[PDB]
């Protein structure tokens, strides 16, 4: 909407989860600098009564301020001019048998402004618009049914007239897409299917270009085994990016389906690959799947961040994107031309490259190793030491970009895995994994399972590394006082010098933070706030309260140190500087 990018104009406030359509989650303020910055200081601080994981930021449009919680997904509206006051509260009601039927935690990833609306995504795929001023419901649309395995748990991107939502259920056989709705009604435009024929994709198949030459007809369904497709996952459960000068949204799809690879034969596209659709139609202008015929649950739904800068002296449209399956790819985001594609963990093991030659017959593929593809080690044969884990070296938490240094902050994982797949049957409403999985922390580095790293896209090297104890779960924020936030599991919101890579604050929230850290303005003075609440896959243990070392999919006994070091929360924190 041009309401939105007004809100993104004025960098005072914060009208989508991504900071800006280019998703490089990067402030202009600059009250807040690298020299000041130690003398950080809570300003105050709001509980939102609601327990278990806590993602995304809260959005200040004007003087109030808008924060949401995971399940049930209330929608608080506090007035920052007074006090930071309830003024209105969106209590949604919902059925209590969708938490079961979410992968990792009840997890929702924040709002969205658009039109003086707020647009709230619910956990059991309900689209509401909310009046900003009141909060009264201006129109509820369903987007998919949880009796099915069909959760949300990402936010909503806001163009021109129209909405743009996901959907999750790659672990529950959920055949996914993206929807755009009508900004004012409310009533469905455009599907576009992830997977399946290519009426449900919108693909041109003589003018969609995959790696710049045509994908052809009947793209996705000549590399799928019969109807297996219609429970064939993809999911978008990731962040939305849109350049208005191109007319084009990007986004990730999810893992294809079942995670036992023996019984999904074929590249299982559109799963795991990057799109650029109309906003308007939803046709696919290209389309580049990063992980074809996936063995390790690697979803490629990360966000694709866009920048304009110079490659081979020549000023490009990029799109660069830090991938689970370890790689940080660096598009062309007119073409879909992939540039670079290099890991941005040296312990990355599953492939030994991207084979970027433009004559190589595999090119624009990952080259497996045996060794570590699960696939080829069988059914039932568990393949020891993959890196990354199923979460992958970098998973929803968003990386920033600062265009002062170049580099892009990546809060990344560190985590290796144990992966035995197994024949499974599809039911409606079950889950649809078939895999038992253990993880633990890299026999490499240091023993720690995260770090953030600065990355050079244009050459595919981390400029530094910073290490963490546990892993990096919390999105990250760049601002043009040279400093990036971020927050640590075990509750520390962390800044660092966007130059030198030092630690230069370093306080204690409530909780682990695995959401994203934002910044605003109000009466003239920049405000930097964080949500706590460790929860999502990192935090599944202490979120569902699992003591089995393989119940939740791995990460429960993965991560049994984080239990002496926080507990459940859902606390919103505040800090500035003293007046
Ligand atoms: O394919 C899917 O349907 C889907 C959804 C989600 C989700 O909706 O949160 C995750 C995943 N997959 C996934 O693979 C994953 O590792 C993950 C981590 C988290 C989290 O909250 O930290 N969500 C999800
Ligand atoms: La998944």
């Amino acid at each position: 909407n041009e309401s939105v990018l007004k809100g993104v104009a004025n960098p005072a406030e914060q009208v989508l989860q991504t900071v800006d359509y280019a998703n490089t989650r990067y402030s202009k303020l600059d009250q807040i600098n690298a020299s000041n910055v130690k003398n950080l200081q809570v300003a105050w601080t709001f509980s939102t009564g609601v327990l278990r994981g806590h993602e995304g930021s809260p959005l200040v449009v004007g003087n109030i301020m808008y924060v949401h919680t995971p399940f049930p997904n209330i929608v608080y509206a506090l007035d920052l001019d007074q006090g930071a006051k309830i003024v209105w509260k969106y209590e949604p009601k919902q059925d209590p048998s969708v938490i079961p039927v979410m992968c990792c935690d009840t997890v929702n990833r924040g709002l969205a402004y658009a039109d003086g609306a707020i647009l709230l995504h619910q956990a059991d795929t309900t689209l509401v618009s909310l009046d900003a001023k009141s909060g009264k419901v201006n129109w509820s649309v369903k987007n998919g049914d949880p009796s099915k395995g069909e959760t949300n748990t990402a936010t909503v991107l806001p163009v021109k007239d129209k909405v743009i939502v996901g959907i999750s259920g790659g672990e529950f056989g959920v055949q996914c897409h993206v929807t755009a709705y009508d900004l004012k009604s409310g009533k469905k435009v455009w599907r576009g299917y992830s997977i399946g024929p290519d009426d449900q994709l919108i693909v041109d198949p003589e003018k969609t270009t995959s790696l710049g030459k045509p994908i052809g007809k009947d793209s996705s369904l000549k590399t799928w085994e019969g109807d297996q497709w219609k429970t064939g996952g993809g999911c978008t459960w990731g962040w939305f990016s849109y350049d208005p000068k191109l007319d084009l949204m990007y986004y990730g799809s999810g893992n294809p389906s079942t995670w036992n690879p023996k019984q999904r034969p074929g590249d299982n596209k559109w799963s795991m690959t990057i799109w650029a659709r109309n906003p308007d139609t939803g046709m696919a202008k290209w389309v580049y799947q990063m992980t074809p015929h996936d063995e390790w649950d690697f979803d490629g739904i990360n966000e694709m961040i866009l920048t304009d800068q110079k490659f081979d002296g020549k000023d490009r449209p990029l799109l660069t994107h830090f991938d689970r399956n370890g790689f940080g790819y660096t598009l062309d985001r007119a073409t879909g031309e992939v540039l670079v594609a290099e890991k941005f963990d040296p312990v990355v093991n599953w492939a030994t490259k991207v084979d970027l030659d433009k004559g190589s017959k595999t090119y624009g593929r990952p080259l497996v190793v045996s060794k570590y593809s699960t696939e080829q080690n069988g059914e039932d044969v568990n393949s020891k030491g993959i890196c990354p884990a199923a979460l992958g070296t970098k998973d929803q938490q968003p990386a920033a970009f600062s265009p002062k240094t170049g580099l892009f902050y990546v809060p990344t994982n560190h985590v290796c895995m144990d992966y035995e797949p197994f024949r499974v049957t599809y039911t409606p409403g079950q889950p649809y994994v078939g895999a038992t999985l253990s993880m633990y922390p890299a026999p490499g580095s240091h023993g720690g399972m995260g770090n953030f790293i600065a990355w050079d896209n244009l050459q595919g090297k981390i400029k530094w590394s910073n290490p963490e104890q546990f892993s990096a779960w919390g999105g990250a924020l760049a601002t043009a006082g040279d400093v990036v936030f971020y927050g640590t599991l075990e509750g520390f919101l962390k800044a660092v010098d966007s130059k030198t890579g030092k630690e230069l604050y370093k306080f204690k929230t409530p909780s682990g933070i695995i959401g994203n850290v934002m910044t605003y303005e109000h009466k003239g003075k920049q405000h930097v706030a964080v949500l706590s609440g460790v929860g999502g896959w990192a935090g599944i243990g202490l979120a569902a309260g699992l003591t089995d070392p393989n119940a939740g999919l791995g990460a429960v006994g993965g991560y049994a140190a984080l239990s002496s070091y926080t507990n459940l929360g859902g606390q919103l924190t505040v800090f500035s500087l003293p007046n």
